[PDB]
């Protein structure tokens, strides 16, 4: 039982199996992948990655699942069934790209619109490469799980659906809700990112996991197995909205920081040609082919951020440029923002709408973002287990002649699309 | 004024010649070098870098300075002073390489032992290489700045004396123990660094520097300008001590921690003579080599670890397997612990030549297996307050060993102890 | 020096130590804020009186800080104490356990006369000065009594006092205001409430500025996420606190065991006048002795007219409380006759272009619910 | 079901049915009414704070340092049932506390009645022992298991103590038990840790201790020839964080010169109007209604009889404090201590392991000042009778 030293849970100990997944170059990948992506150059605290992350929804998924199993033994919660929540919580983000979500939502639909990539379908192809690879499989049945059954039960928690779910049956349906929850907006997924983001960015978070936990219970609603809250303890959750929603509106959603996101992004597209990246078979793949082989994927980290930086190639001379600007501080200059009072395959397009919406402006100039952003069943003392889009524009060019300009096409842009008015 | 959002001191407001600074090749690069170096495999909370801890530096000798202006008028502390100290408080940790510490203390030794190197000799080097480049000079003057002088106050604030200081005179001598402190140890650098290790390690500090500084005054000492503190505040000042010795024994000093520092210094060394780095004039650099030229320097970051893992020639085969041991867990295993008390401690230069002294140290008993040098990591760890009243006002050495089998171990044990015992150091504990 | 939790060290300048040296200032300590409160949230013992220094102390930290900000601004010395004593004397005109005797009381007792915390506020202000001699005082420290006393009360319920050129110091204590911030900050602290929001840095990036032809005070734009989180403490605050079921609950057990206690009840004010309960707002004399006091005499009373009242603040502390109904003077009759509590609740900067820009009612509790039901729909209000 | 308070210090309480139903009472709800530094709030602003939601906090943190020996050791034999004894304990230690707390028992009935030997401890007992009485918990207690002949006299003797092995509500193997709300030794006990927590919160000073951890590594030992409760020997730097607050709150907050001056002035004007005060704690359902309402029933009286105690309390009010003469004794005593001519003389009174009294002189006349002449008095006294210059 190994234990790790953490700022924000303490003391997580670790079950033999669970380290055997840690200690991956699979897993061990995930230490050179900023959270924030572009963050850590708006906010200086935000340097961490997805690997301590990792470790964070693990331990949360583990104090869940122990949690509710002692509070309700007819829930009839094996212990093989914990490792299964805890191996799925701490694999979530095994497919995250480079600065994590630029990667999937930003870059891949410009340099690749073709695709229908997620983050969530990298985390299973890459949880199957680290277990061939390692050969985890035999490491798992000598610990009591059933590798053809819960491996299943793991990439459902994972991804979702390949009664939907084959990997446990529909009375063990609150399982799915321990690591990732899509209707709720509730997993121990978000509690660590939610409580460790905060702790870097210099903003107090409010939710408290502990105390929920200890509140937490498996009920009954609308004929489904979901876990629930205590109705006394309701304030904890309104202050979670507001720190997922400061957390949003602050840091995520910052003026400056997806700008230098998009910059990143515009230079690997100017990179993605030149440089290669060797998978499966001695096959050399591009920057954008990358999510294809997951031996060359597991390559694919913040490393190439500085090898374009540093590199002599004049070949790369186009996306060093763009990446020198970054760190001299000569940014893209903002424009405006809207709201479709939009699809990642069509992001493609965008920039040819504005140039195009009537000093000359083409396309080459132009940068678009696009940033995307009760539920909650309770039970009672007395009768317990009872129940947007933004879209920015940024211009490439910094005189204020050529900025004027981006504007009111952007303006234009608008109207003939009918959104708000800027 | 640039305001910062920091996790520690909340706002650090960034005075605009600051900025011009920061905004450089030359410092940007401290984004890449991790502050604790080989302790964020250890701890995950460690992911910080020397950039974010560098502000604080520049933002806590901001505070100090000005707090003394304001106490004590007669000091003269100028506008011009505040920023000059701002700016070497900032600028203190430019030359530092990849990984920190692991780089000047253990990399560049082993690499060249000739050769004479410290991070702080690199601070000075890149600070003159960062203003060259990005003609920060007739920025100073504007501000009111005076070049000549400033920069050499500025550079012997990093490095010290090239009364010995040319940059500012002799009554002005407390400015000189903001940044580096060489005699107590108690500088805004103890400050920044020691709130922010605790931050991200998860380890409780009691220390104040708010208080701390409140409670600053400059006094006669020895016929001598010294930083003073409070009788009240003598407590305070035992916090700081409590958390130092906390981040040594717990972090700074943990037994795998420097031994994944000892393993990448391992790969560093082989990869050494076959990684290029261009630098001025087109002149190809190695790693060791690189610290010559600061326009290479300034591309050597914590990437040269990923380079050398992500590299596919065969000529960095073997560089490629020590990194990729620390992936799957199958570390170093250490032998043993002593201390060089009495006897001179050891010296930069030998340390080269320390493996080849243990693998030729003849254990008493005679045993299976006969271990090389090149099976011996040998590091080498190494580690006067004034008051005022309201009326009147070590060194460690370690052995690791490349084979693991427990048979194998052994022999490295009885080596070590007999290395101790042949040079009277002291007797490793069981 | 005053040694607080929440802002430190407040220092005192003698002309604000003889206002709080006084029977009328310091009867504050005996009025607790969140009144009904304390008896949901264990913590919340806290008075008007420290929270009263906290404004005061927040109010002089604001114009101040405008005042080095902008010298421009003409921020006389005595804006500086006026602002301060205003938000110092913010708070006097409340009762006992405060908001439940402004809110709920006086408009049942006496449905007619309309008496506001905030009306009291001036009337105990002005037997204040008048009894104790701070006129002379004042005068001694540079202010215009005339002039001055008028200012302070301006804040606390354009203006004779100040003209419209310092529009910017009517912002302040009575508006976003220093008094919101100490309330927010200082309930936070009691209850176990995280608290978001800094005053300090928001004082740190305060401005005067021109929007609409007015100099009102604004925020930095890069300072709005700050703001956001004070809505929320705002918000957070009022949900779980100042609008808790039971809270309210307990005030309206004392606000009518109080009832049966006003006839009966006398105070001697001024001339040696006896008043009741509710008729205390009139006299300032007598109003300086009604305070939580009031809670206890009922309790520890022998009398027997006060029998009935007694038995209700018993009723209370063996924890029989009030059952809820639903939620969607003339009023109890109303819901009667179907075949009840009433609870009631900005302009940016930028950097390069500075100086610019509820109704609920409370086996014979089941039919109860199912009476007040009708009445919902009698006067056309929601289904519970 | 078990229902949860919020607290400002520990977070959220559990209250076993039990103990809600002691609390519940009017004999526990007493506590609501009398502040907890009694004094300390006319100089500090922040300590509001009253016995009732330090109760609960001794009350919480009881069971949570019974709960963790249990656990970590169950050949110690600790049954739900002995949990909730402590919790009782711990819950009912202050019950017998007067008006402002301290100034009550330990500066007032020993001028108003030298003959008699009163603690609060001796207090809370006669009060528990109405509070169950007369709200008719017995038959609540034999209903959750407990039995109510031998558990009064351990909750009774965890509270004031023995009333040889001297205890009889529990065995000498369960000796343990008796340190966690009461420890006599050491000075390391769970109300400690409410008080310190508790005070610091509302004095707005910073404190070190962690009786979270403190409570976490903590286990009881066969030492000292006794079964003992002891800490961890790296822990040394968590205990004697305890004691660097134990001290600033005595320092600054208990031993305050003006604080320690306004209960003196309090104490007087309750002489002054003095079942009456002084008789009050011979009688429970009388004690009972004697709280920090009767500071206010004086301050706010018409009647003749208690003029001058209303100009005492007047020159409270009005910031006329006695003045401060000096710093440099049983209880019967404290009565010849002035006359030994109006003066008031205040006297102030404040480990295992494994693998001072003040007295202070005030004067009620501040002008005549021949303060010198309260001043020359003293320096006489003290030499007179031999105590430091
Ligand atoms: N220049 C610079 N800014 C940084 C750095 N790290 C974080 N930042 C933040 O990033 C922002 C810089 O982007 P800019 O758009 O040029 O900032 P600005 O133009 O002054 O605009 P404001 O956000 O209103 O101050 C600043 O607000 C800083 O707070 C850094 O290393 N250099
Ligand atoms: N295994 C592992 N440990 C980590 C990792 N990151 C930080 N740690 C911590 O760093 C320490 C590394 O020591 P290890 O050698 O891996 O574990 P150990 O118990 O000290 O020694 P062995 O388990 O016998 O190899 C552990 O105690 C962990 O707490 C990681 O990625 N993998
Ligand atoms: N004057 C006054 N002080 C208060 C009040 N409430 C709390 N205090 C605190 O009580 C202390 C006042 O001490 P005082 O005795 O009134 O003044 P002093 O100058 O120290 O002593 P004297 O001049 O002898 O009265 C200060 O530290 C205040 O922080 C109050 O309502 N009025
Ligand atoms: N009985 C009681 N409740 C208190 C006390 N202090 C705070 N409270 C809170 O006030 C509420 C009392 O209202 P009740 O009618 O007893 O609520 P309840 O339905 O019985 O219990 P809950 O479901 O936990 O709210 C409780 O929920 C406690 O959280 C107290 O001293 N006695
Ligand atoms: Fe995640
Ligand atoms: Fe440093
Ligand atoms: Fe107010
Ligand atoms: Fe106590």
């Amino acid at each position: 039982m190994k234990v790790i030293n953490d700022p924000i849970h303490g003391h997580i100990e670790l079950h033999p199996l669970l380290v055997r997944i840690i200690d991956t170059p699979q897993f061990q990948r995930l230490r050179y992948i900023k959270q924030l992506g572009g963050g850590y150059y708006v906010f200086p605290g935000a340097s961490h990655n997805r690997f301590e992350h990792s470790l964070g929804v693990g331990y949360l998924a583990g104090c869940l699942v122990h949690a509710l199993g002692e509070k309700q033994p007819e829930l009839q919660i094996s212990e093989r069934d914990v490792l299964c929540v805890q191996i799925a919580g701490l694999c979530h983000d095994l497919g995250h790209g480079p600065f994590s979500h630029m990667f999937d939502g930003r870059f891949i639909p410009l340099a690749r619109p073709e695709v229908k990539w997620t983050h969530e379908q990298g985390s299973v192809m890459m949880f199957e490469h680290l277990i061939n690879s390692n050969g985890i499989k035999p490491v798992m049945e000598q610990y009591g799980l059933i590798p053809e059954e819960d491996i299943c039960f793991i990439k459902e928690q994972i991804v979702g659906p390949l009664w939907p779910y084959k990997g446990r049956p529909e009375n063990k349906s609150f399982l799915y809700e321990i690591v990732s929850n899509k209707r709720n907006g509730i997993d121990v997924d978000k509690w660590d990112y939610f409580a460790r983001d905060c702790h870097h960015l210099g903003i107090q978070n409010n939710f408290d996991y502990k105390r929920f936990i200890k509140f937490a219970r498996v009920c009954e609603v609308d004929n489904e197995l979901r876990i629930c809250a205590r109705d006394k303890e309701v304030g904890n959750l309104y202050d979670m909205f507001h720190t997922r929603n400061s957390l949003h509106r602050r840091a995520y959603q910052h003026k400056v920081g997806n700008i230098i996101d998009t910059m990143i992004t515009d230079a690997f597209l100017k990179a993605d040609d030149y440089i290669e990246i060797t998978g499966a078979g001695g096959k050399k793949y591009r920057i954008s082919t990358a999510i294809d082989d997951m031996e060359a994927y597991t390559k694919l980290t913040d490393n190439i951020f500085l090898e374009i930086l540093y590199s002599t190639d004049p070949k790369l001379k186009d996306a060093r440029e763009i990446l020198k600007q970054i760190e001299y501080r000569n940014l893209f200059k903002y424009v405006g923002e809207t709201q479709p009072t939009i699809k990642r395959e069509d992001y493609e397009s965008l920039p040819k709408e504005v140039a195009s919406a009537k000093v000359k402006l083409k396309a080459e100039d132009f940068i678009v973002d696009v940033i995307n952003m009760d539920h909650v069943s309770f039970y009672c003392k007395t009768a317990p287990n009872r129940a947007e889009q933004l879209i920015r524009v940024y211009c490439k060019k910094v005189d204020r002649k050529s900025l004027y300009a981006a504007r009111q096409y952007f303006v234009q842009w608008c109207a003939d699309r009918n959104f708000t008015k800027p």
